[PDB]
Order: structure tokens, then C-alpha cells, then sequence
């Protein structure tokens, strides 16, 4: 059967094609920044009752199409310890999610490598936290970046592991 694949689109994740979205929530359910606020432009019904804690994903059902919400931590407030825990914990709630809905496929942002940053280039953490979670699911998964470095360094990941 299909061959569950991994791929990069450097374009805005609010115009994917993909059977359902994860959005890097914060804890609160509010619009926030950058791609959250992208998602919140697209698609503000799914912010209703969205709130859930750091490590953990939360779906809202927006018609048909669900959005996952993923709050990964902000490591200006969390040690590198405790958020690589947290990082952890917010990918693998998200491959449950995606395996718990049936779809078969998922647009997904780099969680925690921007506003929740700390300052710190954290493609590569962010990234491998992604695999580690999503490796185990047969979902089409399609990562999602705006910086044309960035979708190299991913694509070079992607292709170096297959």
C-alpha cells in the first residue's frame, strides 16, 4: 500500500493542502504570533475552548477539518532541560492525535523555534523531536518553514535519513 512519506514546504502553513493542521499554540487559546496567528487568520473557530497545558495537544474540530493544537514550551521561561521534556512531550501528543483522528496526512510547523525560541537556533532540536514522534505514524506528514535556509537544512534531514 501508500508509503507514508515526509516532506518540506517553504510556503504559509495556513494554505496547506494537507487533511488537517497542527498549530504551534500557546497554552491560553489566544490568536498570539507568527504561525499561531496565522492559523488564528485562517481558521478562528478552532480557537474555541483550545487552552490546554505545555506538552500537550489539543484538536479542535473546525467543520470537517481538524486543527491540532501543539503547545510546545517557551524556553525563555522553561531550562533546557525541562523544555526538551516538554518539546518531547508536545510531538508525541500530536502523533497520537493525528493516528487518533485517521487522517492521512498532517501540515506541521517546527514547534518552539521561534517566539518560543529563547533566542536559540533550534531547528535541528525541534526537528528530531518531530521524527521521534511521528516516525512511528503512517501519516503523510508535510513540515512547514518561510526561511529558504531553513527548508534546506530540513529537506538535506529528510533525504539524508531515507
Amino acid at each position: 500500500h501508500h508509503a507514508p512519506s515526509y516532506r518540506v514546504k517553504r510556503m504559509d502553513i495556513a494554505k496547506n493542502d494537507e487533511e488537517c493542521v497542527v498549530n504551534a499554540a500557546n497554552p491560553r487559546g489566544l490568536p498570539g504570533d507568527g504561525v499561531c496567528k496565522a492559523v488564528y487568520k485562517k481558521w478562528p473557530e478552532s480557537f474555541k475552548n483550545s487552552a490546554t497545558p505545555v506538552g500537550t495537544a489539543k484538536t479542535v474540530m473546525c467543520g470537517t477539518y481538524p486543527v491540532i493544537h501543539a503547545v510546545g514550551p517557551n524556553f525563555s521561561n522553561y531550562s533546557e532541560s525541562e523544555g526538551d521534556r516538554e518539546l518531547a512531550a508536545a510531538y508525541r501528543e500530536v502523533a497520537k492525535e493525528v493516528t487518533r483522528l485517521g487522517v492521512n496526512s498532517v501540515a506541521i510547523p517546527l514547534l518552539s523555534t521561534g517566539v518560543y525560541s529563547g533566542g536559540k537556533d533550534r531547528l535541528t532540536q525541534s526537528l528530531n523531536h518531530l521524527f521521534t514522534a511521528m516516525d512511528s505514524t503512517d501519516a503523510d506528514v508535510v513540515i512547514y518553514c518561510r526561511d529558504k535556509e531553513w527548508e534546506k537544512k530540513i529537506s538535506e534531514a529528510i533525504q539524508m535519513r531515507t
